């Protein structure tokens, strides 16, 4: 019994590596070059890994767990007794994979168009227009653009991916594919302790929101900023008013305190898409950690190519499953946002080279927001002023209590303003999952959420045939996304122990971990986990505690917390949304 498991999971460790590289490399090709030919390979390397998942998962669910003495042999036959999309009839299955494909290259490929005009594509022309256009019409045109030509495109496709997700889900033993996906952080209390770090979070974000709307309405008009109403959802220098920090030019707290054009500055200084990803290996070795491979240098697709192809350009992070084949894909332009994607995505790789000696069933963070959380935390120290100055991209800004006010509101804009978009999109998945919400009712229950979370209303009222979800890279794609919402708060509470065990002393904002061995050190052996042990063990290693805990964020932005309420208060505003019904007039 004990001896016939041992061998079975020595078995599928063996094949899976080969037959997931394999699917690797299709993957990537197509990625990377969107044809025909290659998005016809890849649905049949689909179907190869798929008669591999069907048979050693029909094989492990005849271990009765129950009878199983070793607790990592639990886990891992466990594990592959979940057969995903292979527990799906041929028919279905080769369906849903041509939904899936067909979902994410209708998105890729989206543009917008002028009249006789020229056509935008998503990155880097219409991200450029949100986060530089400062006029009310042309933000407009980018924001409706978008959504009549990628979301009104996936509508067709999303019912029956829903129906066929979650069929799956059911056939492996979940009530709908929402219930699978937050079973992936193995805690029962999961909506629970998330919505709790939503309302701790909640004053900070109020405050935020309102001083921002009162900001908006300063450049934009009386006429279409409502002091008492949600924010007009294409205002805020991103495609999703997801992150706010591109509309810095319109809040900075102290504009008598400026910072330097870091735009200009990495251009000037001839910043490359290589040279950002060397500085986040920099950053990594410096405190320990482990370089990318030089394989990693020759393979990687660092920025849009330039001979015709088609390619996604949304970033991603590559474990071939070989333990040395790593690579990025990202269509890099050359500024302060995608440096800080750039440590993001380095991330990722060092946690595949962290894990890469464990079972490949075991190679995955110690829940899906560990994973995301790594290059963020290394990306708050390199975001520092100091850090920033150090490598030339700002003048010296410290002794300077207004430059510092100015520093944490652009890390707000980003940080905070984040969380409760993070929070809902999943909000919103999970009961279209479990059916609370149907298709006759898609986007208006989206902009139900956008309103009661981020307090945003459409500038253009929504009509039917509107998705505007599909308009959001992770819905076609099928990411689950609540793993940012916790990496959010968990990066904090990373940062906090790690600036701890390297002596630093006075406001968290002002650490930088660079260098600090003892860092390197506590990141090293909780990544090296992987998905071996609960998520509370390596919460444990790095913070000294088995929580998720919002303290630390709330540290971190206090001084912050008490500017804003002083100058929120003096201005007299109302925080929140009670004219909740409110949407733009023209
Ligand atoms: C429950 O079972 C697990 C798993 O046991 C392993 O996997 C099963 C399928 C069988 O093949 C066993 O024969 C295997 O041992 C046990 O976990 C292992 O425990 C041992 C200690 O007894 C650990 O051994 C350590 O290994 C270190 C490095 O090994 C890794 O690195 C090499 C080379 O880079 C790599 O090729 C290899 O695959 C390893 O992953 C070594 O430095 C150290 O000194 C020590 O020898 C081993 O790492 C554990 N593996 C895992 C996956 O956790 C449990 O001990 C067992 N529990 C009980 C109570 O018996
Ligand atoms: C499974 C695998 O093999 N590769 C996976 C990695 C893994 O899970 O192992 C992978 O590469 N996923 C791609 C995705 C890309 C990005 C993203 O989509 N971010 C979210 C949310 C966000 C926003 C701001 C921010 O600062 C941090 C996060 C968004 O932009 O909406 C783009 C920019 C950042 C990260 C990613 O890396 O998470
Ligand atoms: C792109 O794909 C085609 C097949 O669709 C292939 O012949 C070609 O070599 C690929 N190009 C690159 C750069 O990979
Ligand atoms: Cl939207
Ligand atoms: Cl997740
Ligand atoms: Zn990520």
């Amino acid at each position: 019994d004990e001896a016939e498991a041992s061998k079975f999971v020595e078995e599928y460790d063996r094949t899976s590596q080969v037959v997931w590289n394999e699917y690797a490399g299709a993957n990537w090709n197509y990625n990377t070059n969107i044809t025909t030919e290659t998005s016809k390979i890849l649905l049949q390397k689909n179907m190869q890994i798929a008669q591999h998942t069907l048979k050693y998962g029909t094989q492990a669910r005849k271990f009765d767990v129950n009878q199983l003495q070793n607790t990592t042999i639990k886990r891992i036959i466990k594990k592959v007794q979940d057969l995903e999309r292979a527990a799906l009839p041929a028919q279905e299955l080769e369906e849903y994979n041509k939904i899936l494909l067909d979902m994410e290259t209708t998105y890729s490929v989206a543009t917008v168009c002028h009249p006789q005009g020229s056509c935008l594509q998503l990155e880097p022309d219409l991200t450029n227009v949100m986060a530089t256009s400062r006029k009310y019409e042309d933000l407009l045109w980018a924001w409706e653009g978008w959504r009549d030509k990628a979301g009104r495109a996936i509508l067709q496709f999303y019912p029956k991916y829903v129906e066929l997700i979650n069929q799956a889900a059911r056939l492996n033993g979940y009530v709908d594919a929402g219930d699978s996906w937050r079973s992936m952080y193995e805690t029962p209390s999961l909506e629970q302790d998330l919505e709790r770090l939503f309302q701790e979070l909640q004053p900070l974000y109020l405050n935020l929101h309102a001083y921002v709307r009162r900001a908006l309405h300063r450049h934009y008009g009386a006429q279409h900023i409502n002091l008492e109403g949600p924010i007009p959802a294409h205002l805020l220098g991103n495609m999703w008013a997801q992150t706010w920090s591109n509309i810095y030019d319109l809040v900075v707290p102290f504009p008598s305190a400026p910072s330097m054009d870091t735009t200009e500055a990495m251009l000037k200084q001839g910043w490359t898409p290589r040279r950002m990803f060397k500085e986040a290996d920099d950053f990594f070795t410096s405190l320990g950690l482990l370089p990318v491979p030089p394989e990693f240098w020759q393979k990687s697709m660092l920025e849009k190519p330039t001979d015709g192809r088609e390619v996604v350009c949304h970033a991603s992070a590559w474990d071939f499953y070989n333990g040395k084949d790593f690579r990025i894909k990202q269509c890099t332009t050359v500024n302060l946002e995608d440096l800080v994607v750039a440590h993001h995505e380095m991330g990722h790789i060092q946690y595949f080279m962290q894990y890469k000696d464990l079972p490949v069933a075991l190679r995955e963070g110690a829940n899906p927001g560990f994973h995301e959380a790594i290059g963020d935390v290394l990306a708050l120290s390199v975001s520092t002023p100091k850090h920033l100055h150090s490598l030339n991209l700002l003048s010296s800004e410290g002794g300077s209590d207004e430059h510092d006010i100015n520093f944490l509101m652009k890390m707000a804009l980003d940080k905070i303003a984040f969380i409760p978009f993070s929070y809902l999109v999943d909000q919103w998945r999970w009961r279209v999952f479990d059916g609370s919400i149907t298709k006759e009712n898609y986007n208006q229950e989206w902009w139900s959420l956008r309103l009661k979370y981020q307090g945003l209303c459409p500038p253009v009222p929504r009509t039917q045939g509107d998705f505007d979800p599909g308009a959001k890279f992770h819905i076609p794609s099928s990411v689950p996304y609540i793993r940012y919402f916790v990496s959010f708060i968990i990066q904090f509470q990373f940062h906090e122990a790690l600036c701890q065990a390297a002596g630093h002393t006075g406001p968290l904002h002002k650490c930088d971990i660079y260098q600090s061995k003892e860092a390197g050190q506590r990141l090293a052996t909780a990544m090296k986990l992987g998905f071996s042990r609960p998520w509370p063990e390596a919460m444990q290693l790095i913070t000294g505690q088995p929580q998720m805990s919002a303290s630390a964020m709330l540290s971190y932005f206090k001084p912050l917390l008490d500017w804003l309420r002083t100058e929120n208060e003096l201005h007299g505003e109302k925080l929140g949304w009670p004219q909740y019904n409110w949407t733009p007039n023209s």
